[PDB]
């Protein structure tokens, strides 16, 4: 259970499906990989000691995407897949482009981020939106934080072109609720993967974005004042045969060394606090 409202409550099953897949690759990030860039600010030609919300270098990915038709495992909707969001977490998200009648789609799962889950409490939704406009294929991302009344059995669909046995159904507040903030981002539908930081200060969530490279620009700000607890990605159901990937590693505050092009592109990067030789390699900047 994710919310505590009994929504429709249809095709649901108890069938053991496994449990979320562990990456071969382990973090790395000896050229990037889990960095992102300085919201406002730009390095040319330089390194930078930098403290930060970082993945720990030789820690495994988890592939949290979960596919449907009709049937809901109610195991879905437990640990481990409901998992703990302490300062933070990084997506290595695979944009499934589906190709099916001559056309191809975008379609990636929906993540959600807060407490209890509950209509008390404010729940971040991080949601892909797919339509055309003259057949052409348009990527939106829609971000909203509301007071949400979150069904037990949260799940997103497909676009309806690719067929669907369920609505949509994650929220019942067809009633208009109190939201703190809600804005949609356009992503380009031909990326590979998705990359996303999302880590928590001081009761301000932060949200970074990048459908280019690995290395993630600065997305948006919140201050909830509250803690957030869990995230749970949620199944994606569809008709057609899609392949979901959401990679997940967690964050923690770590001090990394990073380095930046003449284009001021982040280009190499430290993990300090991971090998008695980064640790000396950093400390070892102030003036020799
Ligand atoms: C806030 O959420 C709670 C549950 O988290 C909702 O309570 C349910 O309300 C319905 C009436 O529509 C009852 O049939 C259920 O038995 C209630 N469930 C529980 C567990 O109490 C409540 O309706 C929501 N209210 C708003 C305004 O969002
Ligand atoms: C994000 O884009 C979607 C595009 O559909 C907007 O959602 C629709 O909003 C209209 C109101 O003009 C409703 O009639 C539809 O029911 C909505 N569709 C869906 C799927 O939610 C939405 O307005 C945009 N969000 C923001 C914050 O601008
Ligand atoms: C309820 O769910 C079932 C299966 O998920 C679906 O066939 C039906 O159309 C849904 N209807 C509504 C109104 O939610
Ligand atoms: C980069 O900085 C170095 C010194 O570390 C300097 O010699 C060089 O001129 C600079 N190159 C570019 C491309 O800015």
């Amino acid at each position: 259970v994710i919310g505590d409202l009994k929504c429709n409550t249809s095709s649901i099953n108890d069938v053991d499906t496994g449990v979320p897949s562990i990456s071969s690759e382990v973090v790395d990030v000896t050229n990037g990989l889990g960095t992102f860039y300085v919201l406002d600010r730009v390095y040319l030609n330089t390194t930078l000691l930098l403290n930060g919300y970082y993945p720990i270098s030789g820690a495994t990915f988890r592939n949290m995407a979960l596919k449907g038709t009709r049937l809901l495992s109610t195991l879905w909707f437990k640990s481990p897949f409901l998992s703990p969001f302490n300062d933070g977490i990084f997506a290595k998200v695979k944009n499934s482009r589906f190709s099916k009648d001559g056309v191809i789609y975008s379609e990636f799962p929906a993540i959600t981020i807060g407490s209890t889950f509950v209509n008390s409490s404010h729940s971040i939704v991080v949601k892909p939106h797919t339509s055309f406009i003259n057949g052409n294929l348009q990527g939106l991302l829609q971000i909203s934080v509301c007071q949400y009344t979150m069904c037990e059995y949260p799940h997103t669909i497909c676009h309806p072109n690719l067929g669907n046995q369920r609505i949509e159904l994650w929220h019942y507040d067809t009633d208009v609720v109190s939201c703190l903030y809600k804005r949609n981002f356009t992503y380009d539908v031909n990326a590979d993967y998705l990359y996303f930081h999302f880590y928590q200060e001081g009761g301000t969530f932060y949200a970074y974005f990048t459908d280019t490279g690995f290395v993630t620009k600065f997305l948006f700000k919140l201050y909830l004042g509250t803690v957030l607890s869990h995230y749970y990605v949620m199944p994606l159901t569809c008709d057609s045969a899609l392949s979901l990937e959401y990679w997940v590693t967690p964050l923690t505050t770590r001090q990394f060394l990073l380095a930046f092009d003449q284009d001021g592109v982040l280009y190499h990067a430290v993990d300090c606090a991971s090998d008695f030789m980064s640790e000396i390699m950093c400390k070892t900047s102030s003036d020799p």
